[PDB]
């Protein structure tokens, strides 16, 4: 019973960041034919599940050309970190250890 927000359109992900309000945000930057993305996917859905206070976005590169570009996403998966929707984290890779000592750094 995943939290993860599918973002689909630039406007989607503006409006997401805004809705957020004061919460950290993390986002993955994925793609449905990527490896390491496909490993770490359900993780990144858990995750949202353990940390109710934490909001949970999936951006597919395919869908979201712009939003990727925009956001500067060299490769899949990049996880970038968010507050009142502003970039307060990020790297890159399929790493669950840093992704979660990421957020718990940065909620
Ligand atoms: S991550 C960059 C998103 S936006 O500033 O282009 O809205």
């Amino acid at each position: 019973g995943t939290m993860v927000k599918q973002i689909e359109s630039k406007t989607a992900f503006q409006k997401a960041l805004k809705a957020a309000g004061d919460k950290l945000v993390v986002v993955d930057f994925s793609a449905t034919w990527c490896g390491p993305c496909k490993m770490i996917k359900p993780f990144f859905h858990s995750l949202s599940e353990k940390y109710s206070n934490v909001i949970f976005l999936e951006v597919d590169v395919d869908d979201c050309q712009d939003v990727a570009s925009e956001c500067e996403v060299k490769c899949m998966p990049t996880f970038q970190f968010f507050k009142k929707g502003q970039k307060v984290g990020e790297f890159s890779g399929a790493n669950k250890k840093k992704l979660e000592a990421t957020i718990n750094k940065l909620v």
